[PDB]
């Protein structure tokens, strides 16, 4: 009946009879003694944790939905989801989704698993790639990385289901505070928590959010059995960043916003790309689908070699993943898309000279003056 | 440079050769072998601690000042920085302040030093009480709890240091998102981290900031010597969460706001004491001394028994404490100031009807409802 | 400096600077580029010094030049079970952990070909490393809940005469009782939550091995898979370890105490120790086990067997295994309540086997609890 | 019941609910009072079940009514001390802890007199409490450096003469081999920091007691000052005190050991450890605890103490003790150090005295450390 944000704080918190604790206890124990349990359903750590299912109650209410479970990361929950497609079925997915992502893609590729990439930022490449003989799953993450790409989820949702396949959103880059998969008509909303959920970069995890039911015993029968399983303690760490996330995620947006003008006015800056631009080629769908334009900005740097450029920020930290408290920098070419070559990124269209920047809580004018001096040198 | 709203972020973090973690390790290592450093500074963790130091320079950095000191508790920093206060001295302070520091205040009375009580709002009951002999220390707590009333610490500042009397801000309350003790010309800050600092309702803390190299010395020499420091994990817990004390602050004055006028619109509401409130009795000092002011809301409820008001709240949590992640709500009477004296609370101000809001981060629609449907009930 | 040592100084990975003799716990998901000369921190996923530290405190007690750690045992039989290919085969064993087995079907489900067979015979053994596209060999040893023991040397050497790998689940036994490799087996297998740990509070696996292309594989699996343990989890394993070899021997000291009084009551009948005489096993158990361990099982003639559980007030009824608490449980109700029947009869489970996994109290409040919980 | 048993149950509870066997980490500082029947729980400073948890298992290993954990060890004996009046006396050890000295002369400017004395000697234990109003007997035994002992049991016949309080600081014994309220005193203290948490890791204190008005007293002092410890380190403390006992049979058996290689070494002087024949209060030692410790001290004769212990490789050079890893330190350099030069000798501290704490390392690992260093 209450309200997100709300939800933040309180949705599976729990309620602790016997003290009356508001923050619920850390449940360490891997036993449990099963005469004391007036109805017998905690037996062992890897199948049942407290603590692990008041993290997994909170993302669910963030969601309105009805099932989710976490993961010891990111990686771990897009496993478990491929893990379910069978030899002779299909995943239609796309070129430019993560690197471990697509790793899992590879894996999937020996075991029978057909992997149909074909464009999805336009209706024309979703009809084709959708009628795709024994078509299981398509796997959308929006926005893209580091392009800012996105992809219509209600209208590839609609085309999917009229299929009777699953679609799954990799929905971590907006966090649930912008972008709500399950709404907008996916059936998955998937999620490495280890960025913006737990948001202060000290912890590993994944999380899936789904209504399914079959789903959901398929789900927690692999996780259960290929032991993916998080710790408790991480699992205390990654509910206790959930408090502050749409307070952390909207202060990254504004500043977002920020960086994106100080960007627009430099004279060694060219392109600059974010989902939220009126430039941006789907406008509509980023309006349609997207609360705020989220936290990351890509840019191509004209003033020379980006790894001379990586090393002037002294604010920004210079390194991978997203969503933290910190504000980071890195150059794809460099880093994360390092394992592609440079006509794959060039089909891609990231170039050499591509900068990312995942933008923290630290003060704003802070962030633009440490961009400005990075970009001027000297 | 940094603003305040980054040193929340990067106070405290050096990076760490070899490895360059973006959050620095946390040291539970109570031991230290001598050959790792080059000169001996690590001997035992009770005296030194890189997680602790972490920390400390956070707080430092957010008042601009050389030293801050961390604490197992509130009552530890207090109970520090009272202990430097020598048998035949005395403490100035009000009636009103926090009770753990009276509790304390009572310890002190027992080793030879004196306790005197003082409204510090009129410019004779400052003059006044800044005239007790032997005067070594000023106690300012502002606002006071419950009754948020407000003292001018640059005035009251500007006659201590006439006395040659060292002032102290409890600025646990404000958290220095708004208000800034040291600037305002005192010389200690105060701060149970338990609350809005560490402000996810999972750890103890305290702290004092401040300047005085002398001050520092003797500081860490008790802290030192009564053992009453934090461990590691708990420096991290506080250390973790005031990544978002801004953001977090903000939110809840915010919310406060909205239930100030939930609370003005009501027709079963009598006093509402609110530092923001055009007519609160400090307003220019509130104006001039902070820059908003506070998630903590008073108000005299006038529908029934205190009692029957907290069971009807479905969202705020009843419970002593504050400034937490989880919105409280508290009736002085039943929850903190309870164990007083029923003719002595109408002196002090604390009315059987006082109800106590401490303001979280939910929405503040969902807050606001609950606040309204509580005080509609007479069954 | 041996084996008791390594426990407590094995990767004691260093603390430049500070000095810290306990390694800071390594919490950041992230790295600071700069931060270092020549890069190769990057991100908690694929790099940690906190899990470091522990990979090499494992690998250091079998002498072993690798080891990887994983959120949990079944998570590293799974990385290794992931290097099988369809069609080829795993050989094992019928009463392999349900965990495993499960992993089996799964790869069975996949196609790979799962071969169980009775590795305690010569017949046995010729009749299981055979089929043809041998490439794991699967060992168990003790296998629980009866405590057979399957002889590692005798196995691997037939099993790398077809170029096969060898993996020991030495989870029962810990490295304190048993090495695996220096047997002969190419993998030593870990659920470190049990023994390892020590406290039944944390959830861990890890691998031990000595080939460094099926260190590269494993690795990049782990790092695909994220199977991948947390820091504070690592830290919670590693200070356990300290202290495993003062715990084991006390388990098997107190384990041997509750043997004879189980043998000497009436309401009691066969009694499973792989450290008795009579075992059927006892010159392998003694060949490959520096002490028989700390599990103990027994037909219990007198009574319902919940009605046994339900007297215990010292032995807790639950499950896992190898912590500090002492548990108690009732495979038919509790290990196996979901078999068939059928098949119970016939794994040697009676519908009154119970099962003891000694903790680390007092022998004598052990034995006397056992005692007036048999009520003889 | 036994002294093992009570190690990993005292204190550990059933989930009225979940069944957890090792209880869940109270992180909450506030309680929703709303619900607690008879309300315990009102905030965390003042109440924490896990810190409790502790507690009920600390005061149950020296069957005391009472128990209080602190912050720190100077925490625990902080408070004691806050208890005697200005103008009162504590007689001491005068080789006591100089963490206890130092908040001795905190009590010699708060009022107190700090009186030590003799306490080995009838014809001075006397003359000891022979001070007007005297509050507090202040035992520490075995001492340091030179782990002299003093005769519980019989400082506390005459002190109880004089109506005083007797606490004895058994940091170095443990719970495992000494128990002072056994023996007659009134209080223990301890640092939990060093072998009852055992791993080097987190900071603790505890006082342990039968008397209730004592025990308010005490509890009321550490709500108001507020040296009160973390939940996540009471649970370090409690997950540690499981292998205490182990952990103190390992370390003393190591000690005997490590004796025995000093007698025989020809830089060697003077040895001190309780289990000698040669060290005046053996007999007293045989009489008021179980095993002769841990801690081992000696004169080395071939130089500068330096010079000895830059050799080590194994033992760690630094402070504390107790712990899991063996430290080296040398009391004239480092604790014992600030102490100038017409003094200590007094303490019978000599420049090239040297203390080892014993860890649980491979005995004849240590050994051989020990060894090379003695003989470069
Ligand atoms: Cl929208
Ligand atoms: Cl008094
Ligand atoms: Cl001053
Ligand atoms: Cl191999
Ligand atoms: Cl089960
Ligand atoms: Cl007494
Ligand atoms: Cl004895």
């Amino acid at each position: 009946g209450m309200r997100f944000g709300t939800r933040l704080v309180h949705g599976g918190r729990r309620p602790s009879a016997g003290t009356g604790d508001v923050v619920p206890p850390i449940h360490v124990s891997t036993t449990y003694e099963r005469r004391a349990q007036d109805e017998p359903r905690y037996f062992y750590g890897r199948g049942e944790n407290p603590t692990r299912e008041e993290l997994e109650e909170c993302l669910a209410g963030l969601e309105r939905a009805p099932f989710a479970t976490v993961f010891s990361s990111g990686q771990a929950a897009a496993a478990t989801l491929l893990s379910l497609v069978r030899p002779g079925q299909c995943v239609v997915s796309t070129d430019d989704v993560y690197a471990g992502t697509d790793g899992l893609f590879d894996l999937a590729a020996r075991q029978g698993v057909r992997v149909r990439y074909a464009d999805l930022t336009t209706p024309e490449g979703i009809a084709a790639a959708l009628a795709e003989p024994d078509l299981a799953l398509v796997w959308i993450e929006t926005p893209t990385n580091p392009l800012l790409t996105v992809v219509d989820v209600a209208e590839v949702s609609r085309r999917a289901h009229e299929r009777g396949a699953r679609v799954v959103v990799d929905n971590t880059f907006a966090s649930p505070v912008l972008q709500q998969p399950l709404a907008l008509g996916a059936d998955v909303s998937l999620y490495s928590t280890t960025k913006s959920i737990a948001g202060h970069a000290d912890v590993l995890g994944g999380a899936l959010v789904y209504r399914d039911a079959d789903l959901h015993a398929a789900v927690r029968a692999y996780r259960t059995t290929a032991g993916n399983v998080p710790g408790a303690l991480d699992c205390f760490l990654v509910r206790r960043g959930l408090h502050t996330l749409s307070l952390r995620v909207h202060r990254q947006v504004a500043t977002a916003r920020v960086l994106v003008e100080r960007l627009r006015a430099s004279p060694v800056v060219g392109a600059v790309h974010y989902p939220g631009l009126p430039e941006h080629p789907q406008h509509a769908v980023v309006k349609a689908q997207m609360s705020a334009p989220g936290a990351i900005v890509s840019f191509d740097y004209l003033g020379g070699p980006a790894e001379r450029l990586l090393d002037r920020f002294t604010l920004f930290t210079c390194g991978v993943s997203l969503g933290g408290v910190h504000s980071l920098v890195e150059c794809p070419a460099l880093m994360t898309h390092r394992p592609l070559s440079a006509e794959a990124r060039a089909r891609r269209g990231i170039g050499e000279s591509l900068i990312r920047l995942s933008v923290g809580i630290e003060d704003p004018q802070d962030l633009a003056e440490d961009l400005s001096r990075a970009l001027a040198g000297g």
